[PDB]
């Protein structure tokens, strides 16, 4: 039971790393889009990067 | 009768090491209360740590 308590409170930790980290209201780790644009070119096209949901 | 007075002589100092643990007002070893929630992210979502009312 004590390492299983381990395990709950490693497993909300990580949840905590994981959901916390974000720049600017976006991340590309809390999957909380599928993936993100960045401009690449004067014309609008964009660097794609995809997401991983961390 | 010598061992049953050491027994409460130790359960006392048991009870005053426990009551006498308390840092800047407030403790968890007491169970002053159910719990404290110090921070854990800048939007005021709590780190909870339970009481063991040791």
């Amino acid at each position: 039971n004590a390492l299983k308590a381990d395990f709950e409170s490693l497993r909300d930790q990580l949840q905590k790393a994981a959901t916390n980290a974000k720049f600017n209201g976006v991340s590309l780790a809390d999957g909380s889009t599928t993936k993100l644009s960045f401009l690449a070119n004067e014309d609008g096209s964009n660097f794609t990067v995809t997401a991983q949901t961390l």
